[PDB]
C-alpha cells in the first residue's frame, strides 16, 4: 500500500541520509528523534487500519534498518541500547529479520504493505546476517521476495577488477 509508503518515508528519508555519511550531531538527539519517528509510525499504521501483526513486521524492519545504518556509521546509546532492544527486546534484528522475510514468502498472499516496506528495507542498505543451514542464499531470498511485489526488482552491478588474495 501507499498509505503506509506515506507513514514510513520521513523515516526512509532520515535512513537514506545517514547512509549518505551525512554529519549527524548529535548522537543522543537522533535516538529521540528515531523513537518519536518509531511511535509516530506505530499509531499511524493503526489509525489506518493496519493489525498489530503487519504493524510489527513493518516497524520491525525499520528499527532493524535504522539500528544497522548506524552502527555501520564511522553515541554508544544505540551501542548500548538499540531500537530493536527498546521497541522489541531483541539484539538480533539482522538475523532474525532474514528469517521473517523467508515465513512471509511461504504465506499464499502475505500483505502487499508488508513486501514493500520489506523491499524498501532492503533498497536502502539492509544487509544484517543471513544464515541458513540448508541450500538457499540471499540472492535467492532477494528474487523471490522482488518477484512478488510488481513495484520492485533486482539489479546486479557489473563485476570489478578487485585485487586477487593469496598472492604477495
Amino acid at each position: 500500500i501507499s498509505r503506509a509508503e506515506q507513514i514510513f518515508y520521513p523515516g526512509w528519508l532520515m535512513v537514506s541520509q545517514l547512509r549518505s555519511g551525512q554529519p549527524v550531531e548529535d548522537g543522543k538527539a537522533l535516538y529521540r528523534r528515531a523513537c518519536q519517528l518509531v511511535k509516530q509510525a506505530r499509531e499511524e499504521l493503526a489509525e489506518a487500519g493496519f493489525s498489530q501483526k503487519s504493524s510489527d513486521i513493518m516497524l520491525y524492519a525499520f528499527c532493524a534498518l535504522l539500528d544497522e545504518s548506524v552502527l555501520n556509521r564511522e553515541w554508544r546509546t544505540w551501542q548500548q541500547d538499540p531500537l530493536q532492544a527498546h521497541f522489541f527486546g531483541t539484539l538480533n534484528a539482522g538475523e532474525e529479520l532474514w528469517e521473517r522475510i523467508r515465513e512471509q514468502l511461504k504465506l499464499p498472499a502475505p500483505d502487499v504493505a508488508v513486501l514493500t516496506c520489506l523491499c524498501r528495507t532492503l533498497q536502502l542498505g539492509f544487509t544484517g546476517q543471513y544464515r541458513s543451514q540448508d541450500d538457499e542464499r540471499r540472492e535467492d531470498v532477494i528474487r523471490a521476495l522482488t518477484a512478488r511485489v510488481p513495484a520492485f526488482t533486482f539489479a546486479q552491478d557489473a563485476p570489478v577488477v578487485v585485487r586477487a588474495p593469496g598472492y604477495r
